[PDB]
């Protein structure tokens, strides 16, 4: 893309240790509007993009999490489709959650990635390597982000997230010829 | 600045839901029941907002349970719904609140919604609400019902009383 | 411009297509292959102020489903023809039905089987995400897309082209 | 573009992915992981239009539903293939079936798993939100975007390349 090609010299720099992605779901892996029914079951949509780029994203050997204060099974059920390896929902102490589950993963912060949209993102985002934010995000998070999406959450920004790591990491030209025939 | 000064006196914050609280778009199942849609960035914005001590309402033409629910979710406190009649609604609650027009701050979207945005302290109106609408009211948010209007309000208002920095320390620490 | 407000004048119809009009276009499908559909609040307080005014209205759409019926009956529209391919057949009989000649009626639509009829009315209108076509053989297109609040545009045309559309306003400056 | 109505010429099988071609790319889930999906209005007729004047369609998807099996059938959509993500070997099946060649497809796509196709093809063209990457590497790019009538604009290409749009636009002005 433009965006991976006019990537940077800071967040080329700030994606190369990178083991870790995480990604919050409301208004990042979706466009952030909340749809529900009469019975309050609620419906989440996401994006066709974005799988696409989680998948060669974990292909290329970085892990990823998902970190939400909201929680319902409809996510649950995406993360796993995915292959997303660590999954906490209804957990609004974001940074309580990331550093247990680096402790156990033996990482440090620059080596973790997060794509978030508001507020509770924000004590994660100004602590990880590459903290991001979606292009429609809460501006004060926007202002305190390392770099912000092109897209906004929900149309592709998880997709854009992934390539920026992907190209970083000098992994996305292998990714891209899979499918294009004598890149 | 004239939206700051009326967003000071507020203790007040009424909104409408149609339009809104949502997009304007209504979803009918076959057997007519309804889908609703909401935004995550106006409900951290209500929450910030009813935490800086300033309470909230909602009044609406139409009724729904999905309203209903929505509303406790956020905590707002006082819940309004198939009133064609604003003005006489918000009359009843100010008398319980012993409030008056100038400490109250409302963001509409319709005609139904002027009688009051023309009376209030800080009457607002949603990007693409009607045209006639943005006209008679003070002010008018850049982002559309449903997609971040309320929380564009709600920062109005706590930026106006000096809470914004506050809300917003507690993630900064 | 002054010629819409010029061919809002004789109204006494205003007929709407369905989806893409009324709605954004979208049709929505469920596994078990029942519909959802969409409509907007701006438009339900046009088309009751259109309504109110004494211009009656009509929907003519190519689809069926018990949703638009119901939206129908909520707004107080008062001729309902769904599953109708033929939209010109079937304005030539209702139109026979209240005594009216085509340009005493408005049409707003979206796509081709719409034009036989907006070609034929006395102010034919196409929404701003109308096929090109239409849009192109149309006597003029709303700012507003299809479920955006075209149809209040629409609407808001017509009582303005007649003078109405002030009263309906003042109203709303009262109190109560 | 005169290269685009050149390669419409000798189409005789159009072809479309789904989600992000004749959607807008959201995927809906409930609760209970039953889906939603959304159409537009403007593609059916376009479909239909283009079938009409002789063009074969199909649709190659990576995932799959019965929402698409009732779309397609109700468009008149005779060859369906869904949870393919090997999307050539499918197409080169369908051909050797009906007797054509690359020459004579388009196909439009949204994503990687397209690109294969697009790149062999008479006329491969991409949505206007289509992967970049993508755009990049396609005969062309539909103005509009998935699921806002980019299936719509990609059939009437074909069809006026074909000196068959014009006829089409007729039925609707006697
Ligand atoms: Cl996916
Ligand atoms: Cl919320
Ligand atoms: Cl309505
Ligand atoms: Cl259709």
């Amino acid at each position: 893309s433009l965006e991976t090609e006019t990537m940077s010299q800071d967040l080329m720099q700030r994606g190369k240790a990178i083991k870790l992605a995480v990604f919050d779901v409301d208004g990042v892996l979706t466009d952030g509007r909340l749809y529900f029914m009469e019975d309050g079951s609620e419906i989440k949509t996401f994006n066709t993009l974005d799988g696409q780029g989680i998948k060669m994203l974990i292909a290329s050997g970085v892990t990823t999490a998902i970190i939400s204060g909201r929680k319902t099974a409809i996510v649950e059920r995406r993360a796993k489709s995915l292959g997303i390896e660590h999954l906490f929902q209804g957990r609004e102490d974001k940074l309580v959650v990331l550093d247990k589950l680096l402790a156990e993963l033996q990482l440090g912060y620059e080596q973790v990635a997060y794509l978030g949209d508001d507020l509770p993102d924000l004590p994660v985002i100004r602590r990880v390597g590459l903290g991001m934010a979606v292009a429609n995000a809460a501006s004060f998070v926007r202002e305190h982000a390392h770099g912000i999406t092109r897209a906004q959450g929900g149309e592709g920004a998880a997709r854009e997230f992934c390539e920026l790591i992907l190209s970083a990491q000098g992994n996305l030209e292998a990714a891209h010829s899979v499918y294009l025939e004598g890149h």
